[PDB]
């Protein structure tokens, strides 16, 4: 359905006037924001992936030297400070080239993956604005990785890997397309022949079958474009691998090759999985129409005391699952009946709903129930989290507690 | 000495002129300001804070309702968008009453308090720039708390303790500053001198010598401020608890008690994490307690026949989750590498030699170059577990 308005429904964000283009999370949407992160950042770990931190603004002359300023001034938010002009950066790229050039670079340090989840700037139409799909503020899931000649097919290959994995820990499927020179493109057209032809070889060495995006590289390279496939039935646009060797030649960027070969350039794939988290909350809200699974969900664990003589005991138990991380709320509301809160924080989305009368507060224990009315019965509270700990850790689909 | 050059030889971070005022933070300095930013997040996990993304931009309009527009307009970097008029954000503070007024509050779930690490612009002159002590681009750890009248009290007592609890992780003492209303501030006399009688009060409750500072607050409340005492003992001001009336009368909010008036209280602990990353770096000179360095640990085999067997061991430390680094190199000898890694501030080099490769041990030598003698790989992650989950300095 429709991700602005189940948003605001689950208090997660809503969108204001006063920032046309731009988001307000609330606390439980801030919580689906960070998990995506965190997501992110532990494959960074597995992959060799460093991540760092940029600035927001810089002078006109970066976007001149990277060639932004010609091709992407429309899309930029300028103003001027002590008479030069600067701009909120739309890429990380530039930002990216002047920290591989800050000291002399080794082979042996390659590839070289810097990765960024910096707040860019693209200044879209008003009247194209919409939701969490077209922007103004976004934080990508970005890297860049500089690498040498030799090693690219095997960096392309890893990314196509890494993607595979991403999407299928929500359980997505995705297809691919070979994004060509532009018009409005830099450099020289047998380089680029070069890099078309690298990502065609990449795309038949993997296995699936993929279409021509005619005309719609980025005006640095070629890329490989990949729409996933949600639940319902629905392409998106949300990756990218994007292969440049033209901002190398823009920002000078060399490094010093086997002993004794001459210095060389560094090759930089762009690349961005989940695209950008605005955009992937805007699919994911729609995807699981609010059914958020317990990784993402911002509604782990309802607490509901049997009476009002087990209020503090629910308290305890809350608090305890707090601590411990997890997204727990308590419903000590005395005007309803048991089956009438249970059946509210089921349609709320809970995943768990955790019961306490007099004989868990004297036992320490809970009388666990799921969102789809599974009855699991009594476990301690220590127990409870240490197995909900799991399922979070593993970002698995919770029918799964036994 | 100076957190510039550490940076540097560190590779924790650099400047650049095509952006002065901001910061490249290389991967041990991202490191560190992620550390710093976690360390924070798992308190607010225990005191009831609840973080928060706002956006950057904001139409002028709002920065007129919030006052900033008249006050601190300079302060701000501004253009226009569609014949319109929005500025980047210099404080958190306006998105979070947008965000208290998003719908009808009840007094039940005050105190409500949000926190946002999102990345704020002031507009520094370029000749007062100085790496990451005075800086046009930075995250602040900062939080406002909506409360009751009568939640006041309590709520400042607890930014107290909250207050001494992080500066005790690093080992810092404090002083107490009441800073008094400025000239051009918002609203009435009256309403200020009741603010700042209830931070007089609570500032001896909490009993500590505290000192007077006039014509220091903010302009839209009295602040007590906060200068820590580092190791050097060189004073910073890094903490600020803020107590504002004015902004609910400016965004005319609400909550249903009848329907009155929030307080907001501003705070920040760590200031910026920009300006505690250079008294960090300086505080120590360079030599990171556990928790915080991204150098926790150096794998260095005894010759190229234990190269896989080093490999192992740093891909378990890796995966245990530590900042593990390796030292291949075949031309330095043992002692060469060992000095190389101290010098580099690693924490604890692991050295893998023969006799560890058949036991399936390490030989560790600190830092400072004490011996720690043949350990487990499991007994000494179970160790640095411990240094690293209770943020453990010298001891
Ligand atoms: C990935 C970054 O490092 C790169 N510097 C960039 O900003 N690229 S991009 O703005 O053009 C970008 C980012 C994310 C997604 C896409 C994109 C664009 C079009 C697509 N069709 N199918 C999948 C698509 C993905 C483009
Ligand atoms: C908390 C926010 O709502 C507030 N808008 C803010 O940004 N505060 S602030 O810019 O004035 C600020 C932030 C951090 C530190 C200080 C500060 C300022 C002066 C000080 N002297 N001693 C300790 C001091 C601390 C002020």
């Amino acid at each position: 359905r429709d991700h602005r308005k189940i948003g605001r429904d689950q208090e997660l964000y809503f969108f204001h006037e006063l920032s046309p283009g731009s988001c307000f999370f609330l606390p439980k949407g801030a919580y689906i924001y960070n998990a995506l992160i965190e997501f992110i950042r532990s494959e960074y770990r597995k992959r060799g992936f460093q991540e760092v931190v940029t600035p927001n603004i810089f002078n006109s002359r970066l976007w001149m030297t990277s060639g932004h300023w010609q091709h992407y001034s429309e899309n930029m938010f300028s103003f001027e400070v002590e008479k030069e002009l600067f701009a909120l950066k739309p890429m990380n790229c530039p930002g990216h080239c002047l920290m591989f050039d800050h000291r002399p670079r080794s082979w042996r340090e390659l590839p070289l993956r810097l990765a960024d989840f910096g707040v860019l700037h693209r200044n879209e139409l008003s009247g194209a604005l919409t939701g969490l799909t077209r922007v103004r503020r976004f934080q990508q899931d970005d890297a860049h990785i500089f690498c040498a000649m030799e090693q690219i097919e095997d960096e392309i290959k890893g990314c196509l890997d890494f993607l595979r994995t991403v999407y299928s820990v929500f359980g997505f499927s995705f297809k691919l397309n070979l994004s060509t020179r532009p018009e409005k493109f830099l450099g020289d057209i047998e380089v680029w022949d070069q890099a078309e032809k690298q990502l065609e070889n990449s795309l038949n060495e993997f296995g699936e079958k993929w279409e021509l995006n005619s005309g719609d590289g980025a005006f640095y390279g070629p890329k490989i474009d990949i729409q996933i496939k949600d639940a319902i039935g629905r392409y998106h646009q949300c990756a990218t691998i994007q292969l440049d060797f033209q901002l190398p030649i823009r920002f000078n960027l060399t490094y010093v090759s086997h002993d004794g070969d001459d210095k060389k350039r560094p090759v930089i794939v762009h690349r961005a999985i989940l695209g950008s988290v605005e955009r992937m909350i805007a699919i994911l809200t729609e995807n699981y129409g609010g059914k958020w699974p317990f990784w993402l969900s911002p509604r782990q664990v309802m607490v509901v005391p049997v009476g009002p003589t087990c209020d503090e005991y629910a308290q305890k138990v809350r608090q305890q699952f707090h601590d411990a991380k997890f997204m727990a709320d308590i419903d000590l509301d005395p005007g309803c009946t048991l089956n009438k809160k249970i059946r509210n924080a089921q349609l709320a989305q809970y995943n768990f709903i955790l019961v306490v009368g007099e004989k868990e507060k004297i036992s320490g224990t809970v009388n666990i129930r799921t969102r789809d009315n599974k009855v699991h019965g009594e476990r301690t509270i220590s127990e409870t989290i240490e197995r909900l700990q799991q399922l979070k850790e593993f970002r698995s689909k919770q029918a799964e507690e036994e």
